[PDB]
C-alpha cells in the first residue's frame, strides 16, 4: 500500500462515479488511468524541426538511444517515449498505449496515425530508473492545417501538458522560427504555464549581436503568442557535448545551463506530489461541472417548454455560475470558460441530464478534507523513495576522474611536465607501451593507470583532468583508445598547452564516437 | 498455442462473423486468411524495369536464386516470392496462392494472368528462415492503360501494402523515370505511407552534379505524385557487390546503406506485432463500417418511399458519419472516405441490409479491451522466437575473415611484405604450391592456410583482409581458385599496393562468378 | 527619337485608348507609365529576413550603400531602390513614386505605408549606370495575415514581377525557412516564372550532408509551393566576400556563382527587348479583354430582362471565350483565368459596357504587324547602347592586379622568396619603408610599387596576387595600409605559405573594413 496506490484507489473508487454520471469525460477530459499514478516523473520535450531535441536528451543521458538517432535533419517523425527497460530495445505505440506500467493508455482515443507515429525506447539507465522523456516530433514550420495530420496534435499536447512533470520548449538561434503550429500548440498548453521552460539552444555558434537579437525576435513573437504578460523564464545556452564555438557569453551559457539542470534535479521529490496536485485540480473542476449540470437539470422542466427553456438557460448560464459560486463558496478560478461551456451545451439534450446527488459532492468534500490528510504522513514517509534524477555529467566531466581529485595545489601534486613518451604520440607505439604496462583484457586497470601516469610527475589536478577527458565510456578504467587519448593530452602538456575542458569529437576515438 | 495462433483464432472466431454479415468483404477488403498470420515478416520490392531489384535481393542474400536471374534488361516478367525452401527449386503461382504455409491464398481473386505472372522461389538460406521477399515486375514506363494488363496491378499492390512488413521503392539514377503506372501504384499504396522506403540506386556511376539533380528531378516529381507534404526518407547509394565507380560520395552512400540495412534488421521483433497492428486497423474499420450499415438499415423504411429515402440518405451520409462519431466515441481517422462510400452505396439495395446486432459490436470492443490484453504476455514471452533477419555481408566482407582479426597493430602482427611466391602468381604454379601444402579434397583447411600464410610475415589485419577477399563461397576454407586469389593479393602487396575493400568480378574466379 | 521613345509613344497614343474605354485598368493592370519604358534594366531581390540580400547586393557592387546597411539581423524594414545617382545620397518613397526618370509612378496606388516603407538609394557606380536593384524587405516568417501589413505585398510584388528584368529568390541554409508569406508571394509571381532564379546562400558554413538535405527540405517544400512541375534552376553557393568555411563543395559553389553571374551579365542587350516583350504581352491580353467586353455588351439587352440575362451570361462565359477564340483566331494562352473573370464580372453593371469599336482592334493588329516591324531596325541599331552591366569582381579579384599579369612561368618571373623586410612586418616599420620609398600624398604610385616589389624577386604571378589582395580600394595605387598588407603577404611567402585567394576581413585593414 503505497501513496500512489492510495491516490489511484481513491480516484477509481469515488472520483470516477461522478465523472461517469455527469459525463465530465465528454466535456473537459476523459476518465483517468492507473497510468497517470503508476508513471514515473516525466519530462516532455517539444520544439520545431532541426532544433536538436535528440541532442538534448542524449546530452542529458550520456548514452545513445535504441530507437532515436541524432540528426540536424528532421528525423523525429514519431513521438519517442524513452523509458527504463530491463533490456536495450524499443516497442511501438499501439503496444505502448496499452502497457500496464506506462503512462499512456489514455492515448488510445486519438488512435491510428498518432499511435503509428508514437514509439517507445526501453533502455537501462540511471536517469531512466528516475524519469521518462517524451521527445516530440519537430513542430512543423510549413504553415500546415490541422486536418492534414492524421491526429490532433493540439489535443494530444494538451493531454500531455495536463500530466507532464516538466515541459521544455526548445528554440534554436540558427534556424529561429515561430510557427502557427507551435502557436496553436501553446494555446493547447494553456492552463499549465508553470511547467513550460523556454530554452534557447545553439547560442554559441552565432555572434553577440546575432544572439542578442535572435533572442529578441523570438521573444517579441513569444510575448504576443503566449498572450500572458507574465514573464517566462528563459535558458540561453548550448546544451552540447562539444567545445564552444564563440566564448563571448560562456559564463551566461553555463549559468543558464546549471539553473535549468538544477530545476530538473528538483523533480524526484516532486514526483508523487504533483500527482496529488493534478488530483486536486481535476477534483475541483469535476465538482464545479457537477454543480453546473445539477443546476441545469433542476432548471429543466418536465416535458413542455423545453426548447424555450433551454434557449433561455444557455444565455442565462453566467449568472447561474455566479449563483453557484455564491451558494457553494467555490473559487472563481475553478470554473471552466463560459463560452466553451456554451458551445458544448447546445449539443446536449437537457432532458437526459442527471439530478443533483448530494452523496457524491459530500464525499468529494470529505476526500479533500480527510483522505489527502491521511495520505500526508505516507507522503512524508515516502519522500525519499527516489530522490535521484539529476542532470548528470558526461564522458568529459569532473566526475569521470574517479580516483582523482579535481583541482588543488599539493606537493604530492607535481610539476607541469616531467615525463611522457615523446614520439609514441602515434597509435601503434601508444599500444606498444599500453601492453608493456600489462593490461587486463586489453584494458589498463584504474590503479595501474594511476601508478603509471603519476610517474609522469604532473600535478594531480591536471592528471585527473587527463583521466576525465580520456575515459569516454566512464567505467573508471582505460581502454586502448582512451589510454592513447590520455597520453596524447600528457604529451601536449609536455609541449606546453592548456587542457580543453571538454574534448571535441575530433579528439574522441573514432570507435567511441556516435 | 502461439500468439500467432491466438490472433488467427480470435479473427476467425469473432471478426469474420460481422465481416460476412455486413459484407465488409464487398466494400474495403475481403475476408482474411490464415496466411496473413502464419506468414513470416516480408519485404516487398517494387521499382520500374531495369532498376536492378534482382541485384538488390541477391546482394542482400549473398546467393543466387532458383528462379530469378539478374539482368540490366527487364527479366522480371512475373512476381517472385522468394522464401525458405527445404530444397532448392521453385513453385508456380496458382500453387503458391493456395499453399497452407504461404501468405497468398487471398490472391486467388485476381486469378488467371496474375497467377501465371506470379512465381515462388524456394531455397534454404539464413535470411530466408527469417523473411520472404517479393520481387515485383518492373513497373512499366510505356504509358500503358490499366486494361491492357491481364490483372489489376494497383489492386494487387494495395493488397500487399495492407500486409507487407517493408515496401521498398527502388529508383535508379541512370534510367531515372517516374511513370504513370508507378503513380497510380503509389495511390494504391495510399494508407500505408509508413512502410515505403525510397532508395536511389546507381548513385556512384554518375557525376556529383548529375547525381544531385537526378535526385532532384525524381523528388520534385515525387513531391507532387505522393501529394503528402510529409518528407519520405530516402536512401542514396549503390547496393552493389562491385567496387565503386566514382568515390566522391562514398561516405554518403555507405551511411545511407547502413541506415537502410539497420532499419531492415529491426523487423524480426517487429514481425508478430505488426500482425496485431493490422488486426487492430481492420477491427476499427470493420466496426465503423458496421455502424454505418446499421444506421442505414434502421433509416431504411419498411416498403414504401424506398427510392426517395435512399436518394436522400446517400446525400445525408456525411452528417450520418458525424452522428455516429458523436454517439459512439470513435475517432474520425477510423472512417473510410465519404465519396468512395457514396459510389459504393448506390450499387446496393437498401432493403437487404442487416439491422444492428449489439452482440458483435460488444464482443469486438471486448476483444480490443481484453483479448489483446491477454495476448500481450504471450508476445513478451515470444519476443525472441526469431530475432535474426539482418542484412548480412557478402563474399567480400569483414566477417568472411573467420579465424582472423579485422584491424589492429600487434607485434604478433607483422611487416607489410616479407614472403610470397613471386612468379607463381600464375594459376598453374599457384596450384603447384597449393598441392605441396597438402590440401584435403582439393581444399586447404582453415588452420593449414593460417599456418602457411602467417609465414608470409604480413600484418594479421591485412592477412584477414586477404582471407575475406579470397574466400568467395564463405565456408571458412580455401579452394584452388580462392587460394590463388588470396596469394595473388599477397604478391600484389609484396609489389606494393593497397588491398581493395571489395573485389571486382574481374578478380573473382571465373567459376565463382555469377 | 529612341526605340524606347517609340515604344512609349505608340503605347500612350493607341494602347491607352482601349485600356481606358474597356477599363482594363479595373480588371488586370492599371494604365502604364512612361517609367516602365524610360527605366533601366532592373534586378529585384527577394528573400526572407536574415537571408543576406544586402550582402548579395554589396558583393555585386564592391561598394557600400548610402541608405542600406548589411546585417545578419533584419534591417531591411523598407524596399531599397538602389540606382545611379550623380551624388551619394538617398531619396524617400513618395518622392520616388513620382520621379520622372524612375520606374515607380504606378506604385502610388498602394500609397501610405508602402511609400513610407519604400526608399531609394542614389549613388554613382559603373554597375548603376547599367542597372537598378530593388532590395525587398525580408519576407516575414511569423505567420502573419495580409491585413496586418499597411500595404498589399502580394499585389506590389506582382506589379514588380510584371516589369522586372530578373527576380532573384534568396534562401539561406543556416536559417532555412519556407513561409506562408513567401508562398502567397510566389502565387503573386505566377505568370512570370521565367524571371525567377532560386539561389541557396551560405552553403559553405554547413557540412556536406547538412547542405544536401537543407537543399532537400527547401525544394520538397518548393515543389508543392510553386505547383508547377517544371524544374526551376537553382544556384547553390556562397556569394560572400570572405574566405570559404568548408571547402568540400567549393567547385560547385563557384560553378553556380559563375553561371548566375553570366546570366545576370546577359541582361544589357536584354533591356529594351523585354520592354517590347511586356508590350506584346499586355497588348494581347488587352485585346482579348476587349473582345470579351464587346461580346458581353452586344449580348446585353436594351432595358428588360437585364438581371436574368446577366445571370445567364456569367455562367455562359466559358463558351463565349471558345466562340471568341474560334472567330478571332487568338491563342488560348492569351485569355485570363475564367473564374477570376467570373468574380470580377458580377461587380459590374452590364448596361454601362461599351460596344465593339473595330477601329481600336484593327489599329492594334496594325501595331503588331507593322510598328514593331518598323522598330526592329532601330532595336538592331541600338543593340549596343549599353552592353556592360556585368557581375564585377571585388577588392580581391584577379583584375585588381592592374599592371600585373595573372598566372604564368616566365624567367622574367622570379623565385618564391628572395627579398622583403623581415621584422618590418609590423605597422610602424612598414610605414618607415613606405616613406623611404617616397610616396605621393601618402600613396605609393603603381609604377613605384612595381619597381620596389619586383626587387623582391618573387614570380610576377604571385606579385600580381599580392597586389590584387592588398589593393582594397581598387584605384590601382597603394596606400599605407594596403602597402602594409601587401608586404605582409610578401613576408608570409618568405616564411613559406600559400597566398589566400580572397583575403579575410581580419587581414583587411581596419579602416578599409565595412
Amino acid at each position: 500500500q503505497t501513496v500512489t496506490g492510495g491516490l489511484r484507489s481513491l480516484y477509481q473508487r469515488k472520483v470516477l462515479p461522478l465523472e461517469e454520471a455527469y459525463r465530465f469525460h465528454e466535456f473537459h477530459s476523459p476518465a483517468l488511468e492507473d497510468a497517470d499514478f503508476e508513471n514515473k516523473p516525466m519530462i516532455l520535450l517539444v520544439g520545431q524541426y532541426s532544433t536538436g531535441k535528440t541532442t538534448f536528451i542524449r546530452y542529458l543521458l550520456e548514452q545513445d538511444f535504441p530507437g532515436m538517432r541524432i540528426g540536424p535533419e528532421p528525423t523525429t517523425d514519431s513521438f519517442i517515449a524513452v523509458m527504463y527497460g530491463e533490456t536495450e530495445g524499443s516497442t511501438p505505440g499501439n503496444a505502448l498505449v496499452v502497457d500496464p506500467k506506462k503512462p499512456f493508455r489514455k492515448l488510445s482515443r486519438f488512435g491510428n496515425a498518432f499511435l503509428n507515429r508514437f514509439m517507445c525506447s526501453q533502455l537501462p539507465n540511471q536517469v531512466l530508473k528516475s524519469i521518462s522523456i517524451i521527445d516530440s516530433p519537430g513542430i512543423l514550420s510549413g504553415e500546415k492545417q490541422r486536418i492534414s495530420r492524421g491526429y490532433d496534435f493540439c489535443q494530444v499536447l494538451q493531454w500531455f501538458a495536463e500530466r507532464v512533470d516538466r515541459i521544455i520548449l526548445l528554440f534554436d538561434a540558427h534556424k529561429l522560427d515561430i510557427s502557427d503550429e507551435f502557436s496553436e500548440a501553446i494555446k493547447a498548453f494553456r492552463g499549465q504555464d508553470d511547467k513550460i521552460r523556454v530554452v534557447l539552444n545553439k547560442a554559441d555558434q552565432v555572434d553577440t549581436q546575432q544572439l542578442m537579437r535572435v533572442y529578441g525576435a523570438l521573444m517579441w513573437s513569444l510575448g504576443k503568442v503566449i498572450n500572458t504578460p507574465e514573464v517566462l523564464r528563459v535558458y540561453i545556452g548550448s546544451f552540447w557535448a562539444q567545445p564552444l564555438q564563440n566564448t563571448d557569453n560562456r559564463r551566461l551559457f553555463e549559468a543558464e545551463a546549471q539553473d535549468l539542470f538544477r530545476d530538473i534535479q528538483s523533480l524526484p521529490q516532486k514526483a508523487a506530489v504533483r500527482k496529488l496536485n493534478d488530483l486536486i485540480k481535476r477534483a475541483r473542476l469535476a465538482k464545479v461541472h457537477a454543480y453546473i449540470i445539477s443546476y441545469l437539470k433542476k432548471e429543466m422542466p418536465n416535458m413542455f417548454g423545453k426548447e424555450n427553456k433551454k434557449r433561455e438557460l444557455i444565455y442565462r448560464l453566467p449568472e447561474i455560475y455566479v449563483q453557484l459560486q455564491r451558494e457553494y463558496q467555490i473559487s472563481a478560478g475553478d470554473f471552466p470558460e463560459v463560452k466553451a461551456m456554451q458551445e458544448q451545451l447546445e449539443n446536449y439534450d437537457f432532458t437526459k441530464f442527471h439530478s443533483l446527488k448530494p452523496k457524491l459532492i459530500e464525499a468529494v468534500d470529505n476526500m479533500l478534507t480527510n483522505k489527502i490528510s491521511s495520505l500526508m504522513g505516507l507522503i512524508s514517509q515516502e519522500e525519499m523513495n527516489m530522490p535521484t534524477q539529476m542532470v548528470q555529467g558526461g564522458a568529459f566531466d569532473g566526475t569521470t576522474e574517479g580516483p582523482f581529485n579535481q583541482g588543488y595545489g599539493e606537493g604530492a601534486k607535481e610539476g607541469a611536465d616531467e615525463e611522457e613518451w615523446v614520439v609514441a604520440k602515434d597509435k601503434p607505439v601508444y599500444d606498444e607501451l599500453f601492453y608493456t604496462l600489462s593490461p587486463i583484457n586489453g584494458k589498463i586497470s584504474g590503479v595501474n593507470a594511476k601508478k603509471e601516469m603519476v610517474t609522469s610527475k604532473l600535478p594531480n589536478s591536471v592528471l585527473g583532468k587527463i583521466w576525465k577527458l580520456a575515459d569516454c565510456d566512464c567505467d573508471g578504467m582505460l581502454d586502448e583508445e582512451e589510454f592513447a587519448l590520455a597520453k596524447h593530452l600528457i604529451k601536449i602538456k609536455l609541449d606546453g598547452y592548456e587542457l580543453p575542458n571538454s574534448l571535441p569529437p575530433h579528439l574522441v576515438p573514432p570507435s567511441h564516437r556516435k
